[PDB]
């Protein structure tokens, strides 16, 4: 747009691509992603979204405006400073100190928190949707996406999304989503940053559901009530035993673990919640460091 001198491009998310910009006049930095079907865009998800505006938390990336103009829906954020997936990358030969992965899972956790008690929902949570900035803080962005706008399988041209922090009762098909889903998001995501490997890298639907069932115990009714019951739940699903757990994360102390495991619940009802797991004895010594970024 006219507005901006348009840094460059940031990344391409599920809903569309984003761009680091500055604006002409004003000067400041700001995020911009551009959504898009597009036979002109939706009423009711541009009052939906709009209505994000007023979500103020330290937690969360600040959507500063949504503007509609031509068939193109533009939402202008606050700008931080890298994604949580680059500095993984760039962590990959050290790890992330353990005291700072403990106080950005803190973090998320109050992020989500604060989301799900207004009713927002993320569910397309993932470390490219996660931004850290100089000081320690690292914020949520693009919430209420999939609630608004519906969830389509791309952004509009042939972009490969990732499965693999995509809850179960998702893969089965299940129509209603909950909080929980976010939950189960967030927990794959600490898992990767603790051992530095995707927990469940699917390839594809059927291989994602299966490498959360090879490690977790193929789901029945005793520990989820209702799941044979669910739309993609097929009786033929080969039944696998739950692998021992101190496999799963092994650098983890034993309350990491007790946590991490109680974000991975199959049932979802049974998945602690954001603000539960936020009590919880892992982070009786959290603290806030400051990460080591490459700008
Ligand atoms: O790669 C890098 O160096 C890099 C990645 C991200 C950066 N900042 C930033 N701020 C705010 C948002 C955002 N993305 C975004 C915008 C809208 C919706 C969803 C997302 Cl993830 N991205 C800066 C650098």
């Amino acid at each position: 747009m006219e507005n901006f001198q348009k840094v460059e491009k940031i990344g391409e998310g599920t809903y569309g691509v984003v761009y680091k910009a500055r604006n002409k006049l004003t000067g400041e930095v700001v995020a911009l992603k551009k959504i898009r079907e597009t036979e002109g865009v939706p009423s009711t998800a541009i009052r939906e979204i709009s209505l994000l505006k007023e979500l103020n938390h330290p937690n969360i990336v600040k959507l500063l405006d949504v503007i509609h103009t031509e068939n193109k829906l533009y939402l202008v954020f606050e700008f931080l400073h890298q994604d949580l997936k680059k500095f993984m990358d760039a962590s990959a030969l050290t790890g992330i100190p353990l005291p700072l992965i403990k106080s950005y899972l803190f973090q998320l956790l109050q992020g989500l928190a604060f989301c799900h008690s207004h009713r927002v929902l993320h569910r397309d949570l993932k470390p490219q949707n996660l931004l850290i900035n100089t000081e320690g803080a690292i914020k949520l962005a693009d919430f209420g996406l999939a609630r608004a706008f519906g969830v389509p399988v791309r952004t509009y041209t042939h972009e490969v999304v990732t499965l693999w922090y995509r809850a179960p009762e998702i893969l089965l098909g299940c129509k209603y989503y909950s909080t929980a889903v976010d939950i189960w998001s967030l927990g794959c995501i600490f898992a990767e940053m603790v051992t530095r490997r995707a927990l469940f890298p699917g390839d594809s639907e059927i291989d994602q559901l299966f490498r959360i069932f090879r490690t977790l115990g193929t789901p029945d009714e005793v520990v989820w009530p209702g799941v044979t019951s669910m739309p993609d739940y097929k009786p033929s699903f080969p039944k696998w035993a739950r692998q021992d757990f101190s496999k799963v994360v092994p650098p983890l102390d034993e309350d990491g673990r007790s946590l991490l495991s109680q974000m991975l619940h199959y049932d979802p009802n049974k998945r602690i919640s954001a603000k539960a797991a936020l009590a919880h004895p892992f982070f009786q010594d959290v603290t806030k460091p400051v990460p080591h970024l490459r700008l």
